[PDB]
């Protein structure tokens, strides 16, 4: 004799979760009964969108299948800016929603009346309705398999109270259902490696740049390696940074790309699981040139030469493809030229411009975000998660991010909606609460999520959350100031509150920094104190990010 | 020369919209510098559920149509949980949302590659996307007249950016769509109204019951206008209580009619606009005998008779019907009997209730939930707009509303989403910024919205918020304790944080409350000085509300 929500508690062991998050509700309830029975660790938030904005982080910091429990109604449809953001962040995070009895379907009752997954089919791989509770292991295992594989992404069970609260024989609980353990991913065959690494022999001036599947598939040890091994200059995505930082061959974000004379171009690129978008600049080909020799390795077909001419693309899996590639490049019969020339040449580029930016910026009486950001990057500790949440904030910390030795930096997608830091940073401190978590938001974005102050105190979370207040809804109002003039700013000065002292409210451990000197210090303390911490900086408004130029 | 963010807000002005909520953003600005140069009020919110949730409240407490903003991407999802409140309460909103330009279509970019029309169908009315800038005043009007037209509902126009960047020549901006000042609801006809008025003249028992409908329809002074010419009992659910509560007629809140002898139960129910669902216990009979002659008018035949059978089902506008009886009530032939004996034994049964509810509390060293309502019941000024969140707190409250001289109380409908009461509280307060609006919410559902202290402050929005502090998410923690036992409460323990201390910081004013005979008087002093404020009360955990108990 098992319940539903056992047989739910049980089938997520059997993956391997060891935590979900959600808010309690009574539709939901047997999931949190079993969860107690077998000691299966449940994290309370203070709104379900950062339950499944923390499980989004758990599942990108820990490369790992994320769960959010949700009850019915309000507990999933406040979910839902999180299952957009997994949907384009092609994020593996399965959503639980509760739903209301079926055998009171149609009474206008409690929490019910609205098709959740119907709401949620046009954001997840797969979503779908368990209607008797026996089916409820194999529909688990099913939506485990799709979120898990590629293109990963988010999945919705849809549960009604009277399925969760129904029972089942034991030996129907027993039983294994196919999670993913007898599972191997798609490579590349023989040929097309061999093609691959041709191209790669011939190219003048090549490089590798890296997106979020090979992130997700663990594939940073054998990209790395293949760049080592080839000498071929490795960049990134933000979600792929931390899977190439440890690289001698790393030059960090591909935007470091930008500016090379023509006749420097890269002449070939090979794209691991980065889709042509907004991190490429579109097809644009300032980055990527449109004339260049582009290979693209994805899971997903209709990203090949979405935006650009590719030479080859190959739909398999860009982990298990570095793999393959990685091995047969270390026995190449004729070696490898030697890319000293071009290596260097890119070292110039991406230094040159840090160091341009740190000079060319004029301070006034307030912090200047790139001393802020610099100082953030110089200070975390080897193996830091750094979450970067606000706009103009996350444009200035992408010019110093490179250089951080960060494990994972987890920034925002094409989604691009502020306030996801600070249940992403949450989650992400989950997934392994010896590892620093520190989160750089604006004072804009920071406002979505106060209550989770609370949320990381009673959970013993010590994420550090850095807000750089500049007064304003600060890149919206950039854009209305710059381009039609000052009298133009309307709806997006922010000149009031306190962040610190919110935290401090809610048990937080909390700090003003208004002179530069001493935010490292700040910093370092808050590090050091093994508590959730607010550290609110005095930041300008005026500066105007590189980032933000060249999309002007 | 006119843009399509010109064309949006010159088709509100004619509608009379004169205030919108959002949150500026790239995709959307066109309409915000429009407002600019019209001077259209937007009030900026925190988050964009408030947003939606401040659309809401404005359009229940101003009943009107309210309008929310929306950016593009997460702006849109963000607002979710607000469209499907509206959706289920049959709230007239209308939600504008950005979208990404067509003429990049499927380019991975910028808060874009996100069907927000299909994420909306199916909690709207009507979900479509403008893709021309020439249709956007008819397209505008349409969905107008959709969402303000029974059964009242939520309506989203989804523009993409190239659209509402795009021009259009004065003439066409020029000229007029029906937006509603040339449409009349349906009534009913003179053989209907002879009947219904009929039956009410035979009945022994008779009683009314009002819903949203009749309020979304200004209603209220026709149907106790025919209730006094009768003498017919009058009840509401709890948005049609301030459509009734001037009536010497008004005997608040239905579930007040619980607990009559069998040989005494109402035989004969007249629905304005209120269907079978939570408010009436469903199709139990514990409120509206299933033996009574139940005569239903609403507004979608979907609702007729749906849990219970009825006599007579009128499909047609409650509001307009309470006008054509009460007329024709009034020259009655025959006249109407006495009912002083039925009205008294009513009275005796409401007033019987909550003179027990009150005697039967069991104090411990915190504040009783009944002491604190009732000390806020019948503190509140003539006209105040009362809001109601959390759960115990609503229930303890509804034992208490029926009382207060309240203009609107705004509770939870079907959905029953915690956490709205901040963001729908602030646009009523927008509705008319000199009448009260006062919150009692519990502190887990204040959570969600913390930072809308600040959006109150910079907005001249002087909102009351009393929090009733039990230390717990309060109902879902009593769902595990009175059915499976003490230790089975997990995951609903909230034993941290100050939400007055938060509260302060963003710049609003803030006391905490001990002691029961503080309450009142720091309530009036709150809503003397004319700022917005957060009331903490320490309350008990322990107490049952009766509401509760008889869903138990
Ligand atoms: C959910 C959502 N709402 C609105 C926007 C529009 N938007 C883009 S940048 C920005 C300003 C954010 O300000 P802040 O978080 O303080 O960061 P800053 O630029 O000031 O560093 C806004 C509102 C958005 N991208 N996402
Ligand atoms: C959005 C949402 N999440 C979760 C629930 C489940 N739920 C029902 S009552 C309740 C407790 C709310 O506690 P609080 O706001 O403090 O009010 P109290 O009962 O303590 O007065 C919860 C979490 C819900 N109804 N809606
Ligand atoms: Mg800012
Ligand atoms: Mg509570």
């Amino acid at each position: 004799t098992a319940t539903g929500g056992e047989l739910v508690i049980r089938t997520l062991e059997r993956a391997s979760v060891d935590v979900a998050f959600g808010i309690n509700g009574i539709h939901i309830d047997s999931i949190y009964q079993a969860a107690l029975d077998r000691s299966f660790r449940i994290v309370d938030t203070r709104n379900e969108m950062n339950a499944g904005h923390a499980a989004e982080g758990y599942a990108r910091a820990g490369h790992r299948l994320g769960v959010a429990l949700l009850t019915a109604g309000g507990g999933f449809t406040n979910a839902v800016t999180s299952i957009a953001n997994a949907h384009l962040d092609r994020t593996p995070v399965l959503y639980i929603a509760a739903s209301g009895p079926l055998g009171v379907d149609e009474t206008n009752t409690l929490q019910a009346g609205i098709d959740q997954v119907a709401i949620a089919t046009p954001i997840t791989k797969w979503a779908h309705r368990v209607t008797r509770v026996e089916l409820l292991p194999r529909l688990i295992a099913q939506a485990i398999r799709i979120a898990t594989h590629g293109p990963r992404g988010p999945v919705l069970l849809d549960i009604p109270w009277d399925v969760l609260t129904a029972t089942v024989d034991d030996a129907l609980a027993d039983g294994v259902e196919e999670l993913g353990a007898h599972a191997l991913t798609a490579a590349l065959g023989a040929d097309a490696v061999e093609r691959i690494l041709d191209g790669l022999a011939g190219a003048e001036r090549p490089v590798f740049i890296a997106g979020s599947e090979l992130t997700r598939g663990d594939g940073g040890a054998a990209l790395r390696r293949l760049a080592e091994i080839t000498g071929t200059p490795l960049f990134s995505d933000t979600e792929a940074l931390g899977a190439i930082r440890e690289s001698p061959l790393s030059f960090g974000l591909l935007q470091g790309l930008f500016g090379l004379d023509e006749a420097e171009r890269p002449d070939r690129v090979v794209l691991f699981g980065l889709r042509f978008g907004l991190a490429t600049a579109h097809g644009s080909g300032i980055l990527i040139p449109r004339d260049a020799a582009v290979v693209q390795i994805d899971s997903d077909a209709r990203e090949l030469g979405r935006l650009q001419p590719i030479e080859l693309g190959a739909v398999g899996d860009p982990a298990a493809a570095a793999e393959e590639l990685a091995r047969a490049a270390l026995t190449w019969a004729a070696g490898w030229p030697d890319r000293s020339r071009w290596q260097e040449r890119l070292r110039e580029l991406v230094d040159g411009r840090f160091e341009s930016v740190t000079a060319q910026a004029v301070r006034d009486d307030r912090i200047h975000p790139m001393d802020a950001v610099t100082a953030i990057a110089e200070t975390v500790p080897a193996g830091s998660v750094v979450v970067a949440d606000g706009a103009l904030t996350y444009l200035w910390l992408s010019e110093t991010i490179s250089r951080a030795p960060v494990a994972d930096y987890l920034c925002h997608g094409y989604l691009s909606s502020m306030g996801v830091g600070v249940g992403t940073a949450l989650g992400a401190q989950a997934a392994d609460v010896t590892r620093p978590v520190v989160l750089v938001t604006g004072d804009g974005a920071v406002g979505y999520s106060l209550g989770e102050f609370d949320s990381m105190v009673r959970a013993g979370l010590p994420v550090v959350v850095v807000v750089l207040n500049n007064r304003a809804w600060g890149a919206t109002l950039h854009a209305q100031e710059l381009i039609l003039g000052p009298d133009r700013v309307v709806n997006n000065r922010l000149e009031n509150g306190s962040y610190s002292g919110v935290a401090r409210a809610l048990g937080a451990d909390s700090i003003d920094v208004s002179d530069i000197a001493d935010l490292a210090p700040t910093l370092r303390e808050a590090l050091a104190s093994g508590r959730p911490t607010c550290i609110e900086v005095h930041v300008s408004l005026a500066p105007v990010p590189p980032e933000e130029n060249v999309i002007m």
